[PDB]
């Protein structure tokens, strides 16, 4: 189709595998948290010595500290592999004096840039309800009153929906921005004719479908994070409720397989068909078959799902 569309594919696909990357290990540090505060949760039905109470508050606390600021480290790793992506990128387009090339090529800098932020809000709002969860828990095992404890219960339950709503504004955020990007760059190639200019509005409709998947994968992330979060505070309303704690104890059992299905249904899935969305895409620009491979082996494929992807092609006659 021409070697600098080419380049702007392999650029976007790249920078797509790295997202669902990043959104994997995101997931992963989400789902070590929630281990971590489902713990502390069934040692506080247990503990009463004072002493030891506060150690395990500290030991939590610096756990989770760690598997959010191991976390942070994934995301600036990620910001460093997306600019050397969007620098090999460059490195072709920057000096081939291709106007359109080059215009594509800042609308997915851009746009990658939006999702990194993006995916930094979703961390904080982690950390900030894992925080919150912490100090629900320290306020909790020192209170006996029922009307102080749900005070703290109700507290909570505000916080949380208050930083999950302005996760939710971010993502939002990064949505609408994202098809500002777009429809800019749009509004600017409908204005010229000819081969390149149609070309340049095809690869912004390829680049407008890989980001609809990139913002999709913070969406899973969200849910997952709210729906964590309505367990854990569902799981505190019962766990000042407890004259008998070996029923408190199956409550955490009960929570912790949901966390599970709640992981397990992000798992499933956050990226599971972008060998084959991608597929369609080089198959749309008229990709052979070992152009298609070598597409998905850059971008990150396996050769299990690249294999995949391509007989996925061939299997629906028509794509």
């Amino acid at each position: 189709m021409s070697e600098l569309a080419r380049k702007l594919l392999e650029a976007s696909t790249k920078l797509q595998r790295l997202n669902i990357r990043l959104a994997e290990a995101l997931l992963e540090a989400m789902a070590r948290l929630q281990e971590l505060n489902l713990e502390l949760v069934y040692l506080a039905v247990e503990l009463t010595d004072p002493k030891r109470i506060r150690d395990e508050i500290k030991e939590v606390k610096d756990k989770s500290k760690e598997i959010i600021r191991r976390a942070e480290k994934e995301i600036d790793d990620a910001a460093k592999e997306s600019e050397k992506i969007l620098e090999e990128a460059r490195e072709a387009i920057s000096g081939s004096g291709s106007y359109l090339a080059k215009l594509l090529l800042k609308a997915i800098a851009e746009t990658q840039d939006l999702n990194l932020r993006a995916a930094k809000a979703f961390l904080e709002a982690a950390a900030k309800l894992q925080e919150l969860n912490i100090r629900a828990v320290e306020l909790l095992v020192k209170l006996y009153d029922p009307a102080t404890i749900r005070e703290a219960l109700e507290h909570a339950k505000r916080r949380s929906k208050e930083i999950i709503d302005e996760a939710e504004r971010a993502i939002r955020a990064a949505k609408r921005e994202s098809e500002r990007i777009i429809e800019e760059a749009r509004r600017l190639i409908e204005k010229g004719s000819g081969s390149g200019s149609e070309l340049a509005r095809e690869l912004l409709r390829a680049h407008a479908q890989l980001q609809r998947l990139n913002l999709e994968l913070l969406r899973e992330l969200l849910r997952a994070l709210a729906q964590l979060q309505e367990l854990n505070l569902d799981l505190l309303r019962l766990a000042s409720e407890l004259t008998d704690p070996d029923e408190a104890r199956k409550a955490i059992a009960r929570s912790k397989r949901e966390s599970k299905r709640i992981v397990e249904d992000a798992e499933r899935g956050g990226g599971t068909f972008a060998c084959r969305i991608a597929a369609k895409i080089a198959a749309e620009f008229g990709y052979s078959e070992e152009q298609i491979k070598e597409l998905l082996k850059n971008a990150g494929c396996s050769e299990d799902e690249a294999r995949d992807a391509v007989e996925y092609l061939r299997s629906r006659p028509g794509l």
